[PDB]
């Protein structure tokens, strides 16, 4: 009965009908205006501890594809930065475009990237993800821009398995993936309080959005575009433009860890 | 696997473990201290429109039994009183004791009744119940005390079907029930902002609690106590004392429609 998507009739412009928080005061994504996003010197260094990250599976959920991690222990955690205590990595996914010029959720001085990576973490204060998503400080999503340029070696293992999860509901074993291979060199970041960028759009996310994009090749991102929103047997609907546009900032302050 | 109940180990004293809102600022039930619950002359008469009410079924959910109504239209609505706009009746149920001296959720100057009836309504503003339960003004529950006295004729149709829904999961067709037959003659009420009295304890409820109890016979309430929490084939666990005790009022005001 309930569906949502990125199409003409079920798209971001309509999500409010089932999810009234879509018009809330803390919605993501947003545009980062660098002229207004002020350097905050009290922001601490971001601590990314992914050395023991344990990936398990990869799956097409009908909106994006997710790589899932074992979050039963502190094997892959985000700490410091703007955060209070310890946030475990549960999954990552991407949003991308039908063309190289668009695909990202966050924009920077109105500039769109080809795609955006989201590493999703939950506050261990709340015992599990389910309890976390319902708290204002429940999640931390580390957001990373993807520009088209040189191939990203650390992304190839993802790209290579995509032909096995073409359609909604498909999944595959996906062990030993190294998420450090998707990070840029600089951990300089912007931060602001926001939300999930898909329904149910819960306002439980501390956003950390990195200054430095990673590069991916034209052919790498092109592989993302050969996925399907639809299930097996249904009409083909290519999985492209699965991004929500910039939402009004309202009275939120985007703080910068760098000058 | 998540469970809750009224037992030693899964009871109201433990609900906070899975539902941290249990310790929130707007939890129900409460004690109504009549010395402090002040008459508010600006409170309007309560408007109960149940003339077209359409009951459908009755069911044992493993925590109480519910009589469900067709809420697809304005056939049975609560309006006026402390409420803004129109609230449709979805179901009623009761909480009761193992003895005649206890069973109610709300108390009045610490006085417990043998049971408490809850007519559950949702704000039509939000399209359905599912969306309603997540809003601060989503629900209105009309609460009515039951004291042991004379038989309530309008309750007998409920009592007579209970042998057919003994155990969790059991349901039966239940048409043409008249919910007006469960009302006392006075619609004088106390009101306060609160919550669901069972998990998930959401703080979405405008409580309207009637001053005048209805009477039920000793044998009528005794029939409620022959129901089972458990499913068919499971150990017998009599459905008694399915009430949450009074929670701290915090900085809430209980207003009275009467002097
Ligand atoms: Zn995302
Ligand atoms: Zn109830």
């Amino acid at each position: 009965s309930h569906h949502w998507g990125y199409g003409k009739h079920n798209g971001p412009e309509h999500w409010h009908k089932d999810f009234p928080i879509a018009k809330g005061e803390r919605q993501s994504p947003v545009d980062i205006d660098t002229h207004t996003a002020k350097y905050d010197p009290s922001l601490k260094p971001l601590s990314v501890s992914y050395d023991q990250a344990t990936s398990l599976r990869i799956l097409n959920n009908g909106h994006a594809f997710n790589v899932e991690f074992d979050d039963s222990q502190d094997k892959a955690v985000l700490k410091g930065g703007p955060l209070d205590g310890t946030y475990r990595l549960i999954q990552f996914h991407f949003h991308w475009g039908s063309l190289d010029g668009q695909g990202s959720e966050h924009t920077v001085d109105k500039k769109k990237y080809a795609a955006e990576l989201h590493l999703v973490h939950w506050n261990t204060k709340y015992g599990d993800f389910g309890k976390a998503v319902q708290q204002p400080d429940g999640l931390a999503v580390l957001g990373i821009f993807l520009k088209v340029g040189s191939a990203k070696p650390g992304l190839q293992k993802v790209v290579d398995v995509l032909d096995s999860i073409k359609t909604k509901g498909k999944s595959a074993d996906f062990t030993n993936f190294d998420p450090r291979g998707l990070l840029p060199e600089s951990l300089d970041y912007w931060t602001y309080p926001g939300s999930l960028t898909t329904p149910p759009l819960l306002e439980c996310v501390t956003w950390i959005v990195l200054k430095e994009p990673i590069s991916v090749s034209s052919e790498q991102v092109l592989k993302f575009r050969k996925l399907n929103f639809n299930g097996e047997g249904e009409p083909e609907e290519l999985m492209v433009d699965n991004w929500r546009p910039a939402q009004p900032l309202k009275n939120r302050q985007i703080k910068a860890s760098f000058k």
